[PDB]
């Protein structure tokens, strides 16, 4: 949910299509 690199979501999240948290193979959980 926080989203950082390590998230595998985009730096910094943009909430949406950013937001790979959702059928993300990078990372989501607890993301
Ligand atoms: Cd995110
Ligand atoms: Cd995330």
């Amino acid at each position: 949910a926080g989203c950082d690199d390590k998230c595998g979501c985009a730096v910094p999240c943009p909430g949406g299509t950013g937001c790979r948290c959702t059928s993300a193979r990078s990372g989501g959980a607890a993301g």
